[PDB]
């Protein structure tokens, strides 16, 4: 019953599709995009990859000061909540 990887990838895909390509959130889309490939290609565990990502989304979210709407931050929190 473990589909944390599939679940994590789904949330990122959804998030990226929603974020919109713009100068404002390029750094965030970058991290998101980067971890989506790490999830599919790296032999690492979901908790290890996401713990490292959790950190990354931090200094990127406040970089350009990405202003995420309620729905997006909840999608993000729901991502970290996986592990």
């Amino acid at each position: 019953g473990d589909d944390r990887r599939k679940k994590a990838e789904v949330i990122i895909t959804e998030l990226l599709d929603d974020l919109e390509i713009d100068l404002g959130n390029e750094s965030l889309r970058k991290v998101l995009g980067s971890y989506l490939k790490k999830l599919k290609n790296e032999g690492t565990s979901v908790p290890l990859v996401l713990s490292r990502m959790n950190i990354e989304i931090s200094n990127a979210i406040k970089k350009d000061g990405v202003s995420l709407n309620e729905n997006q931050s909840k999608k993000l929190k729901e991502l970290m909540s996986i592990s």
